[PDB]
């Protein structure tokens, strides 16, 4: 149960079927959408899923560098992957992350993302319920 | 190992500087850039995308429901969701509310509607009970 509450993103979503879009309260988010893998041009859940928890991770791992006072490199990244899947009638996600951290010693880059992976709120709120696959790549 | 059969899988690559960032689907079909929202930066971030991602995947869900049961959801169907990212201690937590507009729609059809969604909404499952969720019809 959160105390405080520092920002709350506010997004209104419509559709038409096969395609919709999602503009965020400030305009900074006007996509469109179409279902994942139909012909629209417009992206999807999977897709938002994996950009946020990514883009996430990386403030949680700049976090966890700065108490550890490690530099992290300037070409860090993170290639996500998010599946949509089914057992019979039900649907599933399951998620890759590879963090590309070149120039850190093994057990540092480790520590890091092992760090970023227990504070990270995304990955707090997937615990236990989706596999999570987290490497360093 | 949940998943039986891969429908789809979306892939991104995401880099920050700690005040930029960007993300770019493989397909570029999200191609966006990241900001802070303690700035006015134009960039996005993480709590707008899990809004965002979330009502997709729920109005998803909402149509293979309505579909089963030979429903015919408005064209102005809308989910209106609030991503609070907030702390208890030093430690981030998020919570979120849904609001679901159908207008047009009887009621005892929306609930139906919208209690099986969040049954079978694959975000729904992946945070269920690890985070306060708040589902609403308008």
């Amino acid at each position: 149960k959160i105390e405080k509450v520092l920002y709350t993103g506010k997004t209104h979503t419509t559709s038409g079927g096969r395609d919709g879009a999602a503009r965020s309260s400030d305009g900074r988010l006007d996509i469109q959408l179409s279902s994942p893998g139909s012909a629209g041009t417009g992206t999807n859940p999977e897709q938002l899923f994996a950009a946020g928890w990514s883009a996430c991770f990386i403030g949680a791992m700049q976090l966890a560098a700065r108490a550890a006072k490690v530099t992290l490199p300037a070409d860090l990244a993170v290639d996500a992957e998010v599946d949509l899947g089914t057992a019979g009638n039900a649907y599933f996600l399951q998620a890759r992350l590879n963090v590309s951290v070149p120039g850190l010693e093994r057990d540092v880059a480790q520590r890091i993302v092992d760090a970023a992976h227990q504070t990270c709120p995304y990955s707090k709120a997937t615990r236990g319920n989706i596999d999570v696959d987290i490497r360093i790549a």
